[PDB]
């Protein structure tokens, strides 16, 4: 899977909101392009002159994420965040020249991402009361990953002493994206746990935070809620479910070639952090079948 890299695997089965610190700083922003940000402005002008209904929006930028020594007391993760935008994403990560920008960043800054917008995405491994994970089929008509399989998620928009409000918006945003796309009531969802962070190498290394969320509804009840919105209530074209038993070997299935990179990140981190038991009971051969 060359199109996905793990940047962070969380300890303890995943981190709750109260264990994460954020540092939101203009030191964590993208660097101006070598020949100037006029190249971004030109791409955006060309795009608006074909699709004038498009609009810009602010986004969080991932700079880096440092985990505490394992088993320690106190805050367990520091997220270093900057600010970026949809416009800056279209002019950098989505540019035909994105690989040239990665090489230039290595040369000038010793940082392949220095000249990239790198907006932070969120995604969920969303589990049902009857032990399935939730999958969504992407429209064949959109620009990114057309016709591929995804999990619930999105790219949160801004609004430890401004830090804690930023962590709150990240955790809030993954629940809001489940409510908006899957049409589930907020009170059927658990507080999220952060499983880790994955990078999409097909989008020049932009990162997504991947979360575990439990729903109190069965797969049949989740399907009813999704469908009862009608075609205008969701961006996806269909919903489906895979038993958690079978997610263990998903990379060996024909479904794997249909998953978009950020969804592959969610399922790798689910298998490493929530799956993969460490104790004698769940590690026994009748509960953890060999192969
Ligand atoms: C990195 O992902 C994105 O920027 C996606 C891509 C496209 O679907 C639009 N988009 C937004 O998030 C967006 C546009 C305006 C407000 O939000």
């Amino acid at each position: 899977d060359p199109e996905v890299t793990l940047l962070l695997q969380c300890p303890g089965g995943g981190l709750p909101q109260e264990q994460i610190q954020a540092e939101l700083s203009p030191a964590h922003d993208r660097r101006p392009l070598p020949g100037g940000d006029e190249a971004i402005t030109a791409i955006w002008e060309t795009r608006l002159k074909a699709q004038p209904w498009l609009f810009d929006a602010p986004k969080f930028r991932l700079h880096s994420a440092t985990l505490a020594p394992i088993g320690s007391r106190g805050p367990q993760l520091l997220l270093r965040l900057g600010l970026t935008s949809y416009r800056d994403f279209l002019g950098t990560n989505w540019s035909s020249s994105a690989a040239w920008l990665r090489q230039q960043g290595a040369t000038d800054w010793g940082d392949t991402q220095a000249y990239l917008a790198d907006p932070l995405g969120v995604g969920a491994a969303l589990a049902t009361a009857d032990d399935f994970l939730v999958f969504l089929r992407r429209s064949r008509q959109v620009a990114e990953a057309p016709g591929l399989v995804d999990v619930p998620g999105g790219h949160p928009e801004p609004q430890d002493l401004a830090g804690q409000l930023v962590v709150h918006e990240l955790f809030s945003s993954v629940l809001q994206e489940i409510c908006d796309e899957v049409n589930l009531p907020l009170l059927t969802l658990s507080q999220p746990l952060l499983l880790g962070i994955a990078r999409n190498e097909t989008s020049a290394g932009r990162a997504s935070a991947e979360f575990y969320v439990q729903c109190s509804l069965t797969s049949e009840q989740v399907r009813k809620h999704y469908l009862s919105g009608g075609p205008e209530a969701h961006e996806s074209t269909g919903i489906f479910f895979v038993e958690t038993q079978n997610v263990r070997r998903l990379p060996e299935t024909e479904m794997w070639a249909e998953l978009c990179p950020s969804a592959k990140g969610a399922i790798i981190l689910y298998n490493r952090v929530q799956g993969s038991p460490t104790g004698a009971a769940l590690g026994s051969p009748a509960l953890l079948p060999p192969l």
